[PDB]
């Protein structure tokens, strides 16, 4: 049901900004005024992806969301 920002912008769970600026502008340059004029329902997917930054463009967010919380790994050692 949900998606994965690191996957949203083709960003490795710990990728960087490039794929963040490349992976959104890649599907976004293809979704710009090409269909938006016949379907805004997809609009959100545009910021749904961009928002991925609040998650990966922050040492605490990209380091926290990388494992979706300490539950994805639990006790480490």
């Amino acid at each position: 049901a949900k998606q994965d920002y690191y996957e949203i912008l083709g960003v490795s769970k710990t990728a960087e900004e490039r794929e963040i600026r490349k992976a959104y502008k890649r599907l976004a340059m293809k979704y710009h005024p090409d269909r938006n004029q016949g379907d805004k329902e997809a609009e959100a997917k545009f910021k749904e992806i961009k928002e991925a930054y609040e998650v990966l463009t922050d040492s605490q967010k990209r380091a926290a969301y990388d494992q979706y919380g300490h539950a994805a790994f639990e006790q480490g050692g």
